[PDB]
């Protein structure tokens, strides 16, 4: 058993009571004096290096070439002159074990950290020395992450897409159907995580032209699509609550089903609006709706209708069919199932639209995996084989995260925001989807963008702060509006720079100018003393800020229809030395076995003198950790992946109350603690 | 219980020994009087019925239209005019209850047998009034049953496909892959039973671009199309015996299969080279081959490629992969799967194409459900959304079975063969499929029809021949060369009429002549005499006939591809009167119970003073039937549906014994004793 690990069981093994977290700097030390720097291609120069691995078609021509070799050896010495050593052991395991780039055959590391940060940095700048030395700094400083399809695959050749998250509309037809099917292979053939809406399709026993009673309904779209994503090497499927296949739906996910309905490879997720709330508060006797019947009978898809407007007048149209269900049972029936799977991911469509800057583009009407994305679309319609298509919006979503605690350290928050902003605008550009023409047409027009933030534990128990205090979300509320001034403010620039906004920038709320109305008259500086002097050093933007760039805004327009959103954090959260995303951290020290050995991972900071502060996410409040949440999501424009932390002791009424508070706290979607493609 | 019924049963209470065969007269007598007479709906006038049919959506307007209400009134009386009666029950009861138009409540009847048969010819004369006539009479006479498709829709609104047999070939691609999928389901959603061809698809294991290793092979892709014939409301899947998948695509057939790869809509389909044949009588291990390897070495597919040929250099080529099995061994596990559910279907690819008057358009490699189609195909390739696809000949075909003891009765040969080769083009000329273009091409490239034969043991046995005997196949022999005869004879008319042929006609083997080589040299008028007097009254073509029709032929051309295939027949023998196709009988009298009643249906002429003649099928001996199997197939372009009837005493030796006695005899396919859709 290695030396490393050696010195890694040693944390375990308390000195004065203490645990010996200085043991993990010993380990990672002889991790790679012992074992790394013995398996790394070492070349004799580093035009002897590129040559090699753009000859073996390790790395890709066309953005190196951009570039003289000269330049090249100034942005790679950028990288090595910080002199980056990992923390801890698991970081430097996780970026050689996960990212690093290996031989064809696995035997020896062709990169250090160094060496794919200045190739990311080389791509993102597209022949702007300078630049590419400014990303690669950003990225040293563990300032910035791209996402995990970003970050690993950036300059290779046999690289997989960039962007490998995605959303579909499917319209109510066997051709459409067909078509969301392979569309969904596809994007699934090149790693994408896809989710689509199934709310447009019509309901068990509706009928196909005349004949009555004739429809499979959603669950038989779900069995055809979990068997494409079997076949083509992760998808999921999004329900509107008042579908009268709800019921149904759901179902196809206990794991107690039968096989005639089991459905092995699809999450799920709901869409609540605000009237069903109301009517399992009141336990009012609720109805669900036969779509096809309030299709042919308004001519709008119920999807597209305002439910909040139209309830009443569906229950009164006898041309309309519907169902009675109990609204309180079906509410229980998904915290159990969440209790079961995690998912279904729940979505308070009224909690997102409310606040949403394009619906005049679309409601908001479904997520993606994890749900965090949160942007309008429209339905295609796959005609006949001979004739033309009505290709609509699909979505599709570049995402990264800044790492709050290096923000914080380096006063570096609007550099970082604006930057980022650059990188994700390049993966934009740089995609090219074929086979999914909605979602390649909605990329050009929408030019959506995700930008989230990690390490907000971490961050705030190394500073005294705990997770759960009124402190807390006084310096998230700074935090975050500063975030979403500066990620405006670039977003806006770059209109300016290239005289182009998203398609029909005018219709939104940044062009009439709403968007921006709390923020010119609400200050969103730190009421608390701690919590200003961290941010010392840094303007914090005050309402004539906000009126600037309000008036900014409307002469030169935005190029981004969206740009902030929180995802998950995978293995990258170790390579970050950071705790994931914005939630709690779930252990203090986290213990995993690695072929025959066992590996501590002590959360990043973790200290004697501080291990109150990471207080373990399961002992938390969740109403508290609700009102956290709701605190960034003022300032995101999308959405937040959340995920509830609750033991088993919570009865099925404890954990409707939890999401009755998430609706009431203006929450846009919940789940409890598949997602690999959608994850930074 | 009714008093139709009472008569009926009382045939099985035997008067002096003998069976009661009459009463099953009265037994219909009062099934009408006591029952249909009073529940079919009688107008005042034609005028009135059809107006009613007409404005209630019943029937379409378009054919109708084309003639004179004076015209449509002589059809209809002609129909009347042979006051048509139904010898037995059950061929009543058969009419009833599958094929006359029923009011859309289903309480009272709209059509007789007479109305049916004036529609359908009103349809197929497609103004022609005079024609209508023709076609009246060769339907009521019972000389013609056009197939189910047809009969059961022509003249009817809201009518399904005419044609609802389909062949598919799918690319080694998963673009081709999705859109076979979806022409699967919209095929399928119109009625249709699709077969599809998976021998292009590349094994299981072979790369996918540089990914070793990656391929799901052809079953993953009949898991998809499985699941497409369950949504869409039957199909087939066809493998060449060298694709190195067979033994992984014969076990999703057995009935022990695990649920992981259990197929449960899917008939499947063995095409066996020659050489496979070779190979297993000597006993010796032969190769099966990844066929990926053989595209990137060779640049064709190997289905495209002649085994016998090229088996032993595939064999040496070290850059084509290779597997070994027992020959043997997997020809006794067709056996075996064949007595689990009566296919695979086998089909002998070189006793196919020997004989095949297209290979310039490409070797028959499959064909259809329970294997009667045999016809050229080429693979389409459907490629990616922004780019045109390249659209090649899938195969449909349109069936209609002639009457032998009619038309042997009415010595109408010639004419019969005629009128219903115009139906079948008829047919051919109003299908229009949509969601198919490599079916629609071939349809209209193609224009190949499927007349075929029924009632051969009913005549063959009223008139004193034993199905087994050499005297009955000397009957067939002649009546299938007159049968071919007048075929390629009408077919050349119409040529002439029309001034087109089938698209690359003049590559054929009818256009170069050597067709015709045995009709010119051996003569098939009968050995024996009492068969030549069977002809009596109808000129039998000689060498001299032939000759000159070659002539004919070579100057005006054929408007048919293919023209004759023997289908099975269901249902409609009852309503025909007519031993089921070419087979032999497997019941003197069928037992089978409707609604609480058991019925007794005596075969279609069975007496006691020609009991012997009604030889049932499970007694006689298999290598006799392949004898005259082989006889009508000399005269046949396509295939011949045959069902194997055994014994469950019979080793999987003996099995085998008589598959290569089948081979031996040039027979094309093979299953033994779902195919709904492609029945006559
Ligand atoms: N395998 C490698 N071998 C050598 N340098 C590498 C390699 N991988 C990355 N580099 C980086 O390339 C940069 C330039 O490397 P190189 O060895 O060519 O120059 P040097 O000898 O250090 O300095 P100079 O180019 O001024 O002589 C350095 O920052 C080095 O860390
Ligand atoms: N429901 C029906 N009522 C009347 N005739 C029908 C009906 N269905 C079919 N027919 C057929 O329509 C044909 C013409 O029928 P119709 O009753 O109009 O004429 P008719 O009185 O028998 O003779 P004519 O037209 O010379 O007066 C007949 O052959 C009849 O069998
Ligand atoms: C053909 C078919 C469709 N469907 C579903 C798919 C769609 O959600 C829905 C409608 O299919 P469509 O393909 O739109 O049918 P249609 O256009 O012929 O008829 P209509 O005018 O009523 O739209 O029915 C089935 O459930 N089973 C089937 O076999
Ligand atoms: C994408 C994909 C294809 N396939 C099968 C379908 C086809 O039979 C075969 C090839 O798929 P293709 O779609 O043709 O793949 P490709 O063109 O990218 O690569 P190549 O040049 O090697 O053709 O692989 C799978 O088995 N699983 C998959 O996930
Ligand atoms: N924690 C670490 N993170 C990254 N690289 C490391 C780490 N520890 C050792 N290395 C690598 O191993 C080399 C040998 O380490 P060492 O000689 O102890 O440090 P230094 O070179 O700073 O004196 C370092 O130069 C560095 O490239
Ligand atoms: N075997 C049968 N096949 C068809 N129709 C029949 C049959 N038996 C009776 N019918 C119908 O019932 C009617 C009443 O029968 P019946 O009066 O016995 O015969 P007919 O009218 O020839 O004297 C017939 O005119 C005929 O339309
Ligand atoms: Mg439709
Ligand atoms: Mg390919």
């Amino acid at each position: 058993v290695p030396k490393w690990i050696q010195l890694n069981n040693e944390i375990m093994i308390q000195k004065d009571g203490k645990f010996q977290f200085d043991k993990d700097k010993e380990a990672v030390h002889s991790y790679f004096v012992d074992y790394i720097n013995q398996n790394t291609v070492f070349f004799h120069n580093l035009k002897e290096k590129l040559d090699y691995l753009v000859e073996n078609q390790y790395y890709e021509e066309e953005f190196l070439s951009l570039y003289s070799f000269e330049d090249i050896k100034e942005v790679f010495k950028t990288a090595y002159a910080k002199k980056f050593r990992f923390p801890s052991f698991m970081s430097a395991f996780k970026f050689y074990n996960d990212y690093a780039l290996k031989t064809n055959d696995k035997k020896k590391i062709l990169e250090r950290y160094e060496d794919r940060i200045s190739i990311v940095a080389l791509f993102f700048a597209n022949g702007d020395t300078e630049k590419a030395k400014e990303y690669v700094n950003l990225m040293i400083n563990q300032e910035y992450q791209p996402s995990t399809p970003t970050f690993l695959n950036a300059g290779r050749k046999r690289r997989g897409e960039l962007v490998s998250c995605f959303l579909l509309e499917v319209n109510d037809s066997l051709n459409d159907i067909s078509r969301a099917i392979d569309i969904s292979m596809q994007l699934s053939k090149l790693g994408g995580g896809v989710s689509l809406n199934l709310s447009k399709l019509r309901a068990k026993g509706e009928a196909i032209k005349d004949v009555e009673n004739a429809t499979k309904g959603v669950v038989g779209v779900m069995k055809l699509l979990d068997n494409a994503f079997r076949y083509a090497d992760s998808g999921a499927a999004y329900l509107n609550i008042f579908h009268r296949d709800i019921n149904d739906f759901l179902d196809t996910k206990k794991i107690s089903a039968d096989e005639d309905v089991r459905v092995k490879t699809l999450s799920i997720g709901v869409v609540i609006p605000d009237k069903f709330v109301e009517l399992a508060r009141e336990d009012k006797a609720a109805y669900v709706f036969y779509p096809h019947t309030i299709y042919k009978e308004y001519g709008q898809h119920m999807d597209e209708m305002d439910m909040n407007e139209m309830y009443d007048k569906f229950v009164d149209n006898p041309r309309v069919k519907k169902e009675k269900i109990n609204p309180r049972k079906l509410l229980e029936k998904l915290a159990m199932l969440r209790s079961e799977s995690g998912y279904p991911y729940i979505m308070f469509q009224d909690n997102v639209n409310k606040v949403h800057a394009n619906n005049h583009i679309s409601k908001v009407k479904f997520s993606n995996l994890c749900s965090e994305v949160l942007q309008a679309s429209q339905v295609s319609s796959y005609t006949d084989y001979d004739e033309e298509d009505e290709i609509g919006l699909d979505i599709s979503c570049n995402l990264g995260s800044l790492n709050i605690l290096n923000v914080m350290e380096h006063k570096s928050i609007e550099k970082t925001v604006k930057l980022a902003t650059d990188s994700l605008t390049h993966v934009s550009e740089t995609t090219d989807i074929r086979n999914a023409p909605a979602v390649r047409r909605a990329n050009k027009a929408m030019k959506s963008i995700g930008l989230g933030a990690m390490n907000l534990h971490g961050y705030l128990a190394q500073n005294g702060i705990a997770y759960e205090s009124p402190e807390a979300r006084d310096f998230a509320n700074t935090f975050f509006m500063m975030v979403n001034f500066y990620s405006i403010q670039r977003s806006a620039e770059i209109a300016k720079e290239k005289g182009e906004t998203f398609d029909q920038y005018e219709g939104s709320t940044y062009a009439t100018g709403e968007y921006f109305d709390k923020y010119v008259s609400t200050d969103f500086s730190p009421k608390y003393e701690k919590i200003a002097n961290l941010f010392e050093g840094m303007h914090i933007p005050t309402t004539e800020d906000w009126k600037k760039l309000k008036a900014f805004v409307a002469e030169h327009g935005m190029y981004h229809s969206y740009r902030l959103c929180i995802a998950p954090t995978g293995s990258i959260s170790y390579v970050q030395s950071s705790t994931a995303s914005v939630m709690p951290i779930m252990e203090r020290i986290e213990e995993r076995t690695y072929g025959n050995s066992k590996t501590y991972y002590p959360m990043p900071g973790l200290a004697s003198n501080n291990w109150f502060f990471y207080k373990e996410a399961y002992d938390m409040d969740m109403f508290k950790v609700v009102d956290m949440i709701a605190t960034i999501q003022q300032h995101i424009d999308q959405g937040i992946s959340f995920t509830l932390f609750l033991k088993d002791t919570m009865t099925t009424r404890d954990l409707n109350r939890i999401d009755l508070y998430a609706h009431h706290r203006g929450i846009k979607t919940i789940y409890y603690a598949s997602c690999l493609s959608c994850v930074v």
